[PDB]
């Protein structure tokens, strides 16, 4: 298995002892994803991508973080929806920091954090900085971290053309839209109910944000764009592009 | 499915709207469990118990906490072992506190916290107290929490007898011993290999603790007692006992 | 007299809030390197200048700006390894925002516009707001409203972008110390900008991931992510009018008399 | 003169530490209800009295005790809903333990015994130690050693249990305000114990789970978890000698000259 | 007894049930006090004063805080001295905050905080503000706190004359000097050896502070002024003056 | 050239630190009411002005000032119940100071002068410094030195005092929005002062203790603790010159070439 959790401590110790061990940490969230998809999408997707990449490059995958930072209206619909269960920033920051401290204790020095929930980004960044700060105080400066959001590897114009034959309207409205729904149809079809999709026009917002979050400014379903045209085939394409691109990036930063 | 993560937010909203919704949260850890068992045992076991209890009483199960508090020598072998990845107390406390705050926001009011890692206990308690303090400030006083360790439900002398026909040495040395291994043999056979079990005598300690933790005071394999006598049969018995007991406890504290 | 709260007596401020619909504006910046051609307080100067003009136009007041912001990030501000840049931890910034909101609510104020001028501050500003509003709710206050925005987001009109980038726009991701901020500085604080010192390097490009510890070799030596060679006072005057008008209208909309 | 650090001049204390193998002891207690028959500072008085005698016997010193501990839990101390009980949040207790260790390390001390007298303090004491040692490590100090113990854990000999509970021992989980602490108090602080006020109720029993908010009905009205009717100063004298001897030996073993 | 710690919870409950109960909290420190006195002086003195005041007005005294904030050169000699054991500001602030929260829970509403260590001042103030802020959230606005340093009640020129016939040189030098030593000689003579007093000239400093603290800027003995002219007689005067002055202040702020 | 770090490019700042003898100054103020006759940013303006003049004379640089300080206290600033006053919690201010020192150390700076203009900030500034130095020590840095001072403490000479308060001096404990500060302002920011609004009330007095919640009735209505009627530009100019000279010498003394 490539999952650290499924290994004995002796097996893990041996992999790290090899001195070239790469660890991967999926960071997700329990967040509403429309009327047509389950709420653990942000955990399922980065974990599935990590699994495949780890199998290609000989890396291991740590248990993913099940809860992420508060959903923001313009990216995830807003933290007023039921189901969505969010952590405070200090909590998420602290979790990332603690794990890095422990991995360094094990002797590990290479970590890939794969985020699947946009709002997690900066707290993940602070967790890394605080951890690296401590490691320096402890005389350690060779711990390297690569942070990435799997979707960012889908930029090829040709690929976008395939995924959005009618035209691409941007990633800003991709919450429970074509992209994630397609990936889910290719990985966890049983967790998708495409007939429940509400085909509303893409969400549009003014150049600012309002707090407390106003429910009226988010499409009723919770989605920011329609997944009506999502499909397994699209998911297949996305998965291949992401897996191959990420595998290459990791080989580049953590050369064998 | 009884798993909240697998439901759409609409489905979740409806279960909570019913007004009698009981939620269950498994709290585990990534911790060494000897030469013969995987490291995510503390998550897998309470999650499996929750699943079965939930199916019988009509409850829902939240994504489990994958990382818990620092392993202690007399209970989990010590936090010096490789693989074990632990959180600071404030981090675990904050995670529990944040989740409760959010569940209260959904309108949920009944929570069962099932601990699978002994060391988690007091930080789970502080997380609950801080959350309930906040809820009072918010005018909420009807949120009720039941906290339990699934193992505490195995007290029937007749059962202990069938489990330890050679005599019961206590629960203080069960880390990776007969109890957990038997459960794993019944639930996750592929994550256990009794052939690797190190049949050493039960671990014993003086009436005090020493820090920095001394590795010499913990059996080399990481286990506190031998799981040589573990069996699927024992696991099946343990499981049915815990499931039935916890289900009744919940029916008692959260009467329909 | 002045739109700045700091230049008012407590009696004057008190009277303005007594009006019942007084809008307060809070600039949130940073002390950060901005290439060889500009001073390091740009992120404070620009939003403060936009707030001043907007406040004057719609009758609002401006609170003292936050001089220090969150750690500079490589793909947005060059990186926190540069000297001069002086950054706060996330908890520190979040707490500052939270404290100020708590205090404004104590004054009786209920309308706040936070104008961020340093990209990296965004999420910590968001957390400060949420923690403050959470607290206000425990105190029985649910009518405090906050509008958060980055002034640059109001420059959307294609016709405006074409005038600013006649050779073609390449995205906002590489603007640190580039044409946009430099043009604004040329129009507002020409004394703090030396365009002759601009290093005309190609636009910074990055792979779809980030690396820590930050690698100095991945940021153009000058610290800028794009060349401000084509920056000008006229482009700055255009940006200012667009931002001021767009933001002033947004406030009238969200905070009507 | 005295074994208490607080009663020494800094010169005296300094001289003792200069010895190179000076052991320090820190009692960690609480202000908690202990039934109708005993005062509320029991958790401080007892470990402090045991520390005093142990310190005297082995040549160690005793630091001022922590007067406030973690929130009382129903199954161990009755619950934090009782009047009088004054508890600290976990972070507060953890931070106090951490600060003291940091300071002792600055004095040059490297041997500490933490004697807990309030069960609920346990894990927060543990975290204080870990955070302090983590910090000492960053400072290049890895020779600071800590021994943590609850004095009651040294009464293990069945022959002793038999004398204390001739009618049969029923576990330590119900001891709060029972035979054990009451006997020690009768031997150490007779003026602070009124055995005639004891409420002889049956041993408290609970299901295999905990409930929050704490339900007052699940704790005996007096606050005690078991009756101290059979307590006596003679039982207390026995307990004290067993603890003093056992702990003194443990310290000589872990902190030899 | 007037000490809360020596009462049973039933007795305490009864005194608070009266509705006019006044509580007193001594706040000291473990700090070096020259070659002639013990290090718990800042705990002993305020506690002694509280006892006598409490006896006269019918108040109760809470267990005192034994550890205070870091010693500052111009007030306590500096935190570079051995023996001195100080807490970080957040720790002291939180301790004060937690106690007030609990006293409020008991139903108490009148608190007198007697500081015996100058450096505690601002952290005590923050602890009080944070606690009162919290009480408001809970709906409590009738909790009142009086903060005072017993020394401030010795201002009468006549008394000053009697204490300093050779003229008073100010308070900013009264650390382990005449004032405190005189109180100790009268209250805890066994913890004072006047023959050890180092008769050095009053300490003086430039109009600024330096960090790291500079040892050479503090009189070698740790004292800021000689206590050679200290006496039991002076102590008795100080004591009675303070006890009386404070009792009157409390009667006024917490009118019977 | 400028003495303000904010107005310099990172290259100019880097060059000044590279010299190896660079001294930095950080003004720490507050947004606090100052009577009916002055603006609320006095505590930032004054220390900043003094820093500029001192910096110009000794060749030092001035960091952007902290605009928000600790909660106002009745006996010193009048109380935090006044509108306009916008205060931070202690941890927030402490962390701000701590973060800045950590960053300055990272730049290679090693000499810092913290000029406080708000009495209540004092102890939180001290804690920020201690936590930062503790941290630097873990990093292997022990050559970072900080000088903390309040410009008002350099005006003690009887010659000047007599000139400032010929009618008689009553101490500094009553100098909030009074003669000392108003005179400095009249000499530095006359437009932000209107002596015609000064409320000539008797010097404030309080019992030997504090009360919380703060009692408004114990603070003179205007918010001032002593009349500034006798304040003058002439007096301000005297103070300024005295402070600037004294501070410059103190710095020369602590941070010798
Ligand atoms: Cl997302
Ligand atoms: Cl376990
Ligand atoms: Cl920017
Ligand atoms: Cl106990
Ligand atoms: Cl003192
Ligand atoms: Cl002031
Ligand atoms: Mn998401
Ligand atoms: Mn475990
Ligand atoms: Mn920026
Ligand atoms: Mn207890
Ligand atoms: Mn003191
Ligand atoms: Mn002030
Ligand atoms: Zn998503
Ligand atoms: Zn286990
Ligand atoms: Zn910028
Ligand atoms: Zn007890
Ligand atoms: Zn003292
Ligand atoms: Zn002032």
């Amino acid at each position: 298995s490539v999952f650290v959790g499924e290994l004995t401590w002796k097996e893990y110790e041996a992999r790290v002892a090899a001195g070239d061990c790469v660890l991967m940490l999926p960071v997700g969230a329990l967040e509403q994803h429309g009327h047509h998809m389950c709420m653990n999408v942000d955990v399922l997707l980065p974990t599935a991508v990590c699994k495949r990449v780890a199998e290609r490059i000989g890396a291991l995958v740590m248990p993913g973080l099940q809860y992420g930072y508060k959903s923001q209206q313009k990216s995830g619909g807003g933290n007023h929806f039921p189901g969505t269960t969010s952590l405070d920033g200090a909590t998420l920051t602290g979790t990332v920091q603690d794990i890095i401290r422990e991995l360094a204790r094990h002797g590990a020095r290479r970590l890939v954090l794969m985020n699947g929930h946009y709002e997690n980004s900066m707290f993940i960044v602070e967790g890394i900085d605080l951890a690296l700060r401590e490691l320096r105080y402890a005389g350690i400066q060779d711990f390297k971290v690569v942070v990435l959001s799997y979707a960012d590897f889908v930029k090829d114009p040709a690929v976008i053309q395939q995924l959005y034959p009618e035209g691409f309207l941007g990633w800003d409205i991709e919450h429970g839209g074509v992209f994630e729904t397609s990936l889910m149809l290719a990985l966890y079809p049983d967790l998708v109910d495409l007939d429940r999709v509400v085909d509303h026009p893409p969400a549009t917002f003014p150049p600012y944000d309002v707090f407390p979050v106003d429910p009226a400014r988010t499409p009723a379903p919770g989605t920011l764009s329609s997944a009506k045209t999502a499909s397994r085939e699209k998911g297949e394409l996305i998965l291949e592009v992401c897996v191959q691109g990420i595998a290459d990036a990791i080989r580049e930063e953590f050369p064998p």
